């Protein structure tokens, strides 16, 4: 596969990226404490947004309201609203770093996990804390929410990906359906794919674990091995058969989804990557490393 990279940023090292679901726009979170606005169908920064004291690693776009949420070393989680330009307010209760951050597409529900070792559930509207899951025993280094179902997914250092039943939440509120265990060294990151189900996990194994699961079971599908430092973040390609790694040995991987080979490594000589992402709806993919971030489409060799 070719990558035809359509927008660059040069910056000191980033560490999140968030795609806008309608507007060209990315937002990028940075080690700086700074979050950027970009266009990146013109180039053009849009606005800069600064609530933090070091680095702002959880940043996403509300799907359908002009609200973003972000993440920070400074344990805050902030909402925001890109169309007034405000910091509305604050979510305080972690204790250390927080590392993921999203929204609900359904319910008015932000997710965060953090160093802290829980998993909290807000509500934007109340702005109280509605859930703290506990029960890792390291740091939570991503959460999820299911695109379909009332569960989430988080990853930690405590070497397990836990799956959670929120649905007593959605009307106890939350329990542990699955302990993943597989991975043998911490776990980074965690992923749901869109509409099959699966789950993609990867961590400080070197490894991107591909797991199927039933409303009643789960089990391990198989793993994609080759990466040769930690693996930062995996995802779903959404409309493809294909799964995308990114790690500190400075490289993004593509494997095959039902065989798990690879089928093309794309590398930079002084990068390490630490964030993938990918648009819902169109062929574009966003990738924060130590230099700024890029947005890029991949194409078929020789196509």
């Amino acid at each position: 596969m070719e990558m035809l990279t359509k927008f660059e940023s040069r910056s000191s090292r980033a560490a999140g990226v968030a795609f806008h679901p309608t507007q060209p726009w990315i937002l990028t979170s940075l080690h700086n404490g700074r979050i950027q606005l970009w266009d990146y169908r013109m180039g053009t920064l849009l606005d800069r947004f600064d609530g933090h004291d070091g680095p702002v690693r959880g940043i996403a776009f509300h799907p359908t309201q002009p609200l973003f949420v972000s993440g920070g070393d400074d344990y805050k989680v902030n909402v925001w609203n890109y169309k007034s330009r405000k910091l509305l307010f604050s979510l305080c209760g972690h204790m250390d770093y927080v590392r993921v951050c999203t929204f609900h597409h359904e319910y008015p529900w932000i997710l965060s996990c953090s160093d802290d070792q829980t998993i909290r559930i807000w509500n934007w509207q109340s702005r109280n804390c509605i859930a703290i899951l506990t029960g890792h025993s390291h740091y939570v280094m991503c959460a999820a929410f299911h695109p379909s179902e009332d569960l989430i997914v988080s990853a930690s250092l405590d070497q397990t990906v836990r799956v959670w039943d929120i649905s007593g939440l959605r009307m106890t509120d939350a329990i542990v359906k699955f302990v993943l265990e597989g991975h043998d060294r911490g776990v980074n990151w965690c992923a749901f794919h869109p509409t099959l189900p699966l789950i993609l996990s990867a961590g400080d194994d070197r490894l991107v674990k591909l797991w199927r699961m039933t409303a009643s079971k789960a089990w391990e599908v198989d793993t994609c091995r080759g990466h040769f430092n930690n693996v930062s973040c995996c995802l779903f390609h959404p409309h493809q058969e294909l799964i995308l790694s990114a790690s500190e040995d400075k490289t993004i991987r593509v494997w095959d989804l039902n065989r798990r080979t690879a089928v093309q490594t794309f590398r930079r000589d002084n990068d390490r990557f630490w964030f993938i992402t990918v648009h819902p709806k169109l062929n574009l993919f966003a990738a924060a490393h130590d230099s700024g971030v890029m947005v890029f489409k991949l194409e078929s060799a020789w196509s």
